[PDB]
């Protein structure tokens, strides 16, 4: 899974491990996890 800060991710695939949002640049492009 992604466990490190800010690991990029995507939509429906890879999430943060535990369950934890994802952030985006507000374009839908390089969307990374957010403690």
């Amino acid at each position: 899974c992604i466990a490190e800060d800010y690991g990029k991710c995507t939509w429906g695939g890879t999430k943060c491990c535990r369950g934890r949002p994802c952030r985006c640049s507000m374009i839908g492009t390089n969307c990374e996890c957010t403690p």
